[PDB]
């Protein structure tokens, strides 16, 4: 009952301005996109007139996949406008609706923030310092999965003579992909109802994949690290980068990230070349073993279950040798 | 709707006989033990007596995962019986459920079958030349992701004092995961409506990983094929375990599957032998390329997205060139 007020307020506040603009973060994901693209239908069901901020350097590489198909619909592709042109469209009573952040320095367009007297908040993280000022309404749930999951709810309740298109379910739908692994993190049931309402309106899991593919070399890359993996009988897992090999610190993450998902393991720890003088170590855990503490061991840190160290001025081997060592240490307490 | 007849009729039938004996097909998977877990329950909603039907020889790695943790954390065992005891048990009043099959030979026990009066289907395979003798309902539905999914709906009509609890929902759940490989395959708006239900319920997305976790060896043995692959301009994938290398059929299937993930991969080829004289082709696609044409073109067959054959007393490299040869015949245009 509680989205089904927010629904009709915000009809309220959007009717009563005299446009509206949506802005989501610096470096905006598929949600931030996808929640942005629902508060444009939300808009277009009460034929309001609403844009989208977007700049051509907001866009990393997965955000043109989306593009490239938001490119062959005009109706959709219309609804996007430079940072420029949103400043320079504004008046006094134009609403922004900031979605899938809160935080006044991580919105897309801190000026465009700046202008706006009417605003509203549509977001899932937690609360903290800093919050967009004087909003006319906030709809923020920590437990949602996702914006876009938050946006759908107030769809629902929205005059359907103008439904939300294919396309527009399918960005929608890929948003919350991301944002929950594939329904593997921050998922409750509130998400599958929208995952429903989504696919309902042709959300397309083929268009999705494809937006969300990985590179060759990089799975290639990742799996020369996975190779090496040796299994210890309390589940911990150790794997390796050759010693003239450099590897990227996000590949390293990955094949951290991907030992847990496989039998047995219960912690990871990927050691490989950052540089000429430089090895990192790279240590997840599925929440029993501590790997912050093996790392804090070791000159680094993170958390519980996610944590990392730098090792200057020694080779792989050696390394490998200071890991096994304080992992030792620490299971002996 | 036919969801809300069908139920009430089910429990009709269920409270006339003197009690409800469940089985899915021989080798179960996790949507026939689920399906059968949902039954029970539906069964238990309205204080009806339920078992089902499990032998210990019918219990595979990936089902002895989730036996072992029924048998630590709940009381859920109980209600699993021997093929011997639940023919010891039955009387002409009693109600046989068949569970995600319709034919009498792939049912877990066929003589609990012929020795049941009467009779219940419910099943998401499209019907065939045999089916069960005489039932008094037959609930079929071809186009529904998994028979977890069916039973998920049939609760939803229920009285609810006798909930479904946390890790019966966790093990529907994975049913629904496996059969739609993660949403990603036969899922429909009422797939995540069941998803939703079972969520609320305390489905455990986490332990439902855990359940599935693939075994390293396998990981490793799958990337060395991958890691081969040679992806054409028009969406053709190749990979190819040397000839001197025998790899399981699981690993070549799962490889063929894992490109797909790929950029740029519409269809996969993974070419590896099989036997000191036989070479396997499993081959994968998004949906436009007909890799069942591929694979009739070389002896095999299959469907659109997932085909396969075997080539008797040839190399990997002229398995390879017969198989260019019927791509590029097939796509020449
Ligand atoms: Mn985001
Ligand atoms: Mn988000
Ligand atoms: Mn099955
Ligand atoms: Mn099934």
């Amino acid at each position: 009952v509680r989205a089904r007020v927010i629904s009709h307020a915000l009809k309220d506040i959007l009717a009563e301005g005299d446009k509206v603009i949506i802005m989501g973060h610096k470096r905006p994901d598929l949600d931030a996109i996808g929640a942005a693209i629902g508060v444009s239908r939300f808009a277009m069901m009460n034929n309001l007139e609403a844009y989208i901020v977007l700049n051509e350097t907001d866009i990393d590489p997965t955000l043109r996949r989306v593009m490239n198909e938001i490119d062959k619909k005009p109706e959709l592709r219309e609804r996007f406008i430079t940072s420029d042109d949103a400043w320079d469209m504004m008046t006094s009573k134009t609403t922004v609706v900031i979605v899938d952040t809160h935080k006044p320095e991580l919105v897309l367009d801190e000026n465009v923030l700046n202008k706006a007297n009417r605003k509203v908040v549509i977001d899932h993280h937690r609360r903290g310092e800093s919050f967009i000022s004087n909003p006319l309404l906030i709809y923020m749930e920590p437990y949602a999965s996702s914006t876009a999951e938050l946006v759908t709810e107030l769809l629902e309740y929205q005059p359907t003579e103008q439904r939300l298109t294919r396309l527009e379910s399918t960005v929608m739908y890929a948003g919350i992909i991301v944002d929950t692994r594939n329904f593997t993190l921050r998922t409750g049931s509130r998400t599958f109802d929208a995952a429903s309402y989504l696919r309902a309106h042709g959300a397309d899991t083929i268009l999705t994949q494809h937006f969300l593919k990985d590179d060759v070399d990089t799975y290639i890359n990742r799996s020369e690290l996975i190779r090496t993996v040796k299994v210890e009988d309390n589940g911990i897992a150790i794997a390796h980068g050759s010693d003239d090999k450099i590897y990227h610190p996000v590949t390293v993450a990955q094949a951290a990230d991907e030992l847990l998902s496989l039998e047995g393991i219960e912690a990871s720890y990927v050691v490989a070349r950052r540089e000429d003088n430089l090895i990192g170590i790279s240590a997840r855990s599925l929440g029993s073993v501590n790997v912050q503490l093996t790392m804090e061991a070791l000159g680094g840190g993170g958390h519980l279950t996610n944590a990392a160290t730098q090792l200057k001025g020694v080779t792989v081997e050696e390394a490998i040798a200071q890991l096994q060592q304080a992992i030792t240490e620490q299971l002996s307490r």
